[PDB]
């Protein structure tokens, strides 16, 4: 092996990489140019071969319809339905060519979408500490890993103390490895522990990992969105077979209806009622969604989470992360010291000692300030070790060359953990916990210093017995508009519960200032069903569901208590911010990590946000729940079309046998394909309540909504046909049985009822009341004069259709408008229940 599990070490890298550390940008580019990239590009992008051209399930169908007119017409036999069959495939070109450029725009849209969700890597080049992204890595090169990090490559560690790596799901072993300096990694490991620099060894594709996967096979088949997608699209198909395969088939003999030419009813219920439209504009409508939250400042890792982010019942929020500022601030004078010999005002520098002072930790950047002047805390201490944060250890540790050579020293860390440094005497601990106690009391969180000397003047040598020099009391505080926040969140229907691993009586008094109400308990009291405290009185799930936030949240405890709220029905959004935040954010409805989670974090969310606070996740849950509501609103438009048109050219077949075109229905289905990229573009209010995208309800309000217009439809043609009323009151034209004028006449009522129902959609009040804006008026009104002029001029032996006059279709237009307004009424009753 040229290195793998044989430890050619510090020689490999002078053998290849042939330099350390600073590497120039010029040196990268040209082996980045050579062939190495992180990994392979999908197969099948050559020759446009799905990305020109479509074959969904409704295209199907509509092959088969014009095949259907071929094959109804021997061939050559009769010429039309080739005419037909032509226009079909021009409204298919037409749907692909407009379908593929919109979503090739939203691709496009979301390219900075894509690059903020990439892995990202983190180097020195030039001697510029940096941050890239994982593409621009070059195998043979040297590399700085941090706690969190997901690793982008093979590497070999440098120098440093011990890490540890977790291989899960990468090589299927639950427990982390520790690695040591010369020992290597691989891509994809993510880092529970320490911090280290390494030296990369080769690109993913190269990594095991890589080399594993042989043959691509299924990815995320089961997709939530792709299946309700795939259900409108089946309730429409179902619609078109219940109104041709049977009832027009059996009018056929039945009746003993004309057969070869009797098709063309059957072709008008396959040409209209079939919504290519509709799988486009909802794939599209949440890639422009998507964008706007990249505007807001959430990154939908997941493009699928807007259906969960509208259906959001719940949001278990960290107060660290979410609710508070996370800029720490102490009052000296509650600062207690034991130890004495140190001082208040001087146990605050030890802290700034403990702490870097580059790329800071939000803690460790305060207690560098706190002492006024920054210098102080590094003046002159000659530090020559640092120990850093492990969320195990809850410690830090500066080790420095003092004076005449001692070596000193100084620690912060979590206070119970720091009390086992040397573990004190009861007194000491009893002490030290009645002022922790006291502090969470005032409302304030607790951190500890201690002090130690090393005789062995060594690195790797213990040092004497810690003294617990003292702690100190910080305080959270609270955001702006997180205390609005959370009010803004009950009025949209989220109960925002607090998360957090501080001490209940913390957690309260923030919650209290928060005004998030202090019914809130200990998770650990509520983990499993083993710990009592009146489990019988309320069980523990109902418990949780009441509980208004969790203290002493542990990772165990968090991933139960999203899991206990999943399984009370709620659909349950959770920040999360560290390493094992991971299995709590995967089993989340929402996954949401902060925006200074850990990439790891950020891999396990189904959303990223980028802008922080609790703020931020109920604007995108308002800005979503706006883009959800107008796929609800499309698909009752697009099934309630659907439902007028197999309705009702079928029920003028039926009772007065007469034979609608086929290319006027084409017509409008084109007419409708280019008027229909409105409606991702709309700014419909978001529902205030959650919902689930309940499609029985939007089944219904379309189907009802199209059998009234359906209905009206044929009371139009029975005016204008068997009774002379349409005529009767002023009549410019009259006529009966003058069906290519009657057909024309048919279309333009037709046409004009189905565009104006996108405005009835749309609004859930008045649809008047409800402003439409300027584009959809535009494409209703370059629509409906077209379909006008066509209705008074077309002459088309070809489409059955001869033109009738403008002061006719004027009375058209009229007929429609006074129909128009009681759509309102009907979709109100629909919805009411
Ligand atoms: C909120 C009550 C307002 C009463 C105003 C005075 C009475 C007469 C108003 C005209 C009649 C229609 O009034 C209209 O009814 C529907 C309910 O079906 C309301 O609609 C409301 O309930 C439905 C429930 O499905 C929601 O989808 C919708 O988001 C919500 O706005 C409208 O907000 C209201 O404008
Ligand atoms: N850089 C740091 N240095 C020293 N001590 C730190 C520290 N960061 C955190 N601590 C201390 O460790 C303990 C827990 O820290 P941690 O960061 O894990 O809080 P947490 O994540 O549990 C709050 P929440 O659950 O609300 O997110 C605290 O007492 C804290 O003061
Ligand atoms: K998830
Ligand atoms: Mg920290
Ligand atoms: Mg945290």
């Amino acid at each position: 092996v040229d290195l793998e599990k044989i430890p050619i070490e510090e020689v490999f890298q002078q053998l290849k990489c042939s330099r350390e550390g600073l590497t120039t940008q010029e040196g990268e580019d040209r082996i980045q140019i050579f062939g190495p990239n992180k990994l392979e590009e999908k197969k099948e992008s050559k020759l446009l071969k799905f990305l020109g051209f479509m074959w969904n399930p409704l295209s199907w169908v509509m092959e088969m319809a014009a095949i259907m007119a071929i094959a109804l017409a021997n061939g050559d036999g009769r010429p039309p339905d080739w005419q037909d069959f032509v226009g079909i495939i021009c409204l298919l070109v037409i749907n692909s060519t407009i379908s593929f450029i919109e979503e090739n725009n939203a691709g496009n849209a979301a390219a900075a979408l894509m690059a903020g969700l990439a892995p990202k890597t983190k180097v020195l080049r030039d001697g510029k500490w940096s941050e890239q992204e994982a593409a621009i890595l070059v195998p043979g090169d040297i590399v700085s890993i941090k706690l969190g990090d997901i690793i982008p490559a093979d590497a070999r560690l440098l120098e440093g103390d011990p890490l540890k790596v977790d291989q899960s799901a990468l090589t299927g072993e639950s427990l982390p490895v520790t690695k040591h300096p010369g020992q290597e990694v691989f891509s994809g490991s993510t880092c529970k522990q320490g911090e280290i620099e390494a030296v990369v060894i080769a690109t993913g594709v190269h990594t095991f990992f890589g080399k594993a996967a042989h043959l691509v096979d299924s990815t995320n088949q089961v997709g939530h969105f792709q299946k309700v997608l795939t259900a409108i699209g089946n309730f429409c198909i179902c619609s078109i077979a219940i109104g041709m395969v049977i009832e027009i088939i059996v009018m056929y003999p039945i009746q003993r209806r004309k057969y070869r030419d009797g098709i063309d009813n059957l072709l008008v219920l396959l040409i209209g009622g079939i919504p290519i439209a509709m799988p486009t504009v909802l794939s599209v409508t949440m890639a422009i969604g998507s964008h706007r939250l990249s505007q807001q400042g959430a990154i939908t890792k997941r493009m699928t989470a807007i259906e969960e982010m509208a259906g959001m019942d719940v949001l278990c929020s960290d107060k660290t992360g979410t609710l508070t500022l996370n800029k720490l601030s102490v009052d000296k004078n509650l600062v207690e010291v034991f130890c004495k010999g140190v001082e208040k005002d001087q146990v605050l520098l030890f802290a700034a000692m403990a702490s870097r002072v580059e790329n800071q930790d939000a803690i460790d950047a305060a207690m560098v300030g706190m002492l006024a002047d920054p210098k102080e805390a590094r003046a002159g201490i000659r530090e020559v070790h640092f120990l850093p944060f492990n969320p195990v250890d809850k410690r830090t540790a500066l080790t420095y060359i003092d004076g005449s050579g001692n070596w000193h020293r100084v620690s912060k860390g979590a206070p119970e953990q720091i009390l086992e440094l040397a573990k004190a005497s009861n007194d000491l601990s009893k002490k030290v916990l009645s002022i922790i106690d006291k502090y969470a009391e005032r409302g304030l969180r607790s951190l500890a210093v201690a002090r130690q000397v090393v005789p062995e003047k060594t690195k790797e040598s213990p040092g004497a017995p810690w003294e617990f020099v003292g702690l100190l009391p910080l305080f959270d505080p609270p955001r702006h508009d997180s205390a609005e926040t959370i009010r803004r969140a009950l009025n949209l229907g989220v109960n925002v519960k607090m998360i957090t691993g501080d001490q209940l009586a913390i957690g309260k008094e923030t919650g209290r200032r928060l005004g998030m109400g202090t019914n809130m308990y200990p998770s650990s009291a509520l983990l499993g069903t083993h710990k009592d405290a009146n489990l019988a009185s309320i069980p523990v799930e109902e418990l949780i569901e009441k509980a208004d936030g969790f203290a002493g949240v542990f990772p165990e405890h968090k991933y139960e208590i999203v899991k206990k709220l999943q399984e009370r029905k709620h659909i349950v959004g959770m920040t999360g911010d560290g390493v094992n935040d991971a299995p709590a954010l995967k089993k989340a409805d929402i996954g949401i990590a902060v925006a200074d989670a850990t990439d790891a974090a950020r891999g396990a969310s189904d959303i990223v946000l980028t802008e922080p606070g609790l703020s931020v996740i109920i604007s995108a849950v308002l800005t979503s729940r706006a883009i959800f509501q107008r796929m609800k609103n499309y698909t009752i438009y697009a099934v309630s079309i659907t439902i007028r048109i197999v309705f009702g050219f079928m029920l003028i077949a039926l009772i007065w046998e007469f034979d609608f075109s086929a290319f006027m229905v084409l017509i409008i289905a084109i007419l409708n394909d280019g008027t229909i990229m409105t409606i991702s573009k709309d700014r419909v209010k978001p529902s205030p309540t959650p919902d689930s995208w309940k499609l029985k309800e939007i089944f219904a309000t379309g189907v009802v909504l199209g059998g009234y217009q359906a209905i009206m439809t044929v009371i139009f043609f029975w005016a204008a046909h068997k009774t002379d009323f349409f005529s009767d009151t002023f009549g410019v034209r009259s006529i009966r049985d003058n069906n290519h004028e009657l057909m024309g006449a048919v279309y333009l009522q037709v046409s004009i009822i189905s565009q104006a129902l996108i405005f009835v959609t749309r609004s859930r009040s008045w649809s008047f009341v409800e402003r439409p804006g300027a584009l959809l008026m535009i494409a209703f009104l370059i629509a409906q004069l077209i379909a006008t002029l066509i209705a008074v001029y077309a002459n088309w032996e070809f489409a059955k259709i001869r033109g009738i006059g403008w002061g006719w279709a004027g009375v058209i237009w009229l007929y429609s408008i006074v129909t128009y307004f009681p759509l309102d009424v009907f979709k109100f009753a629909i919805r009411y229940i």
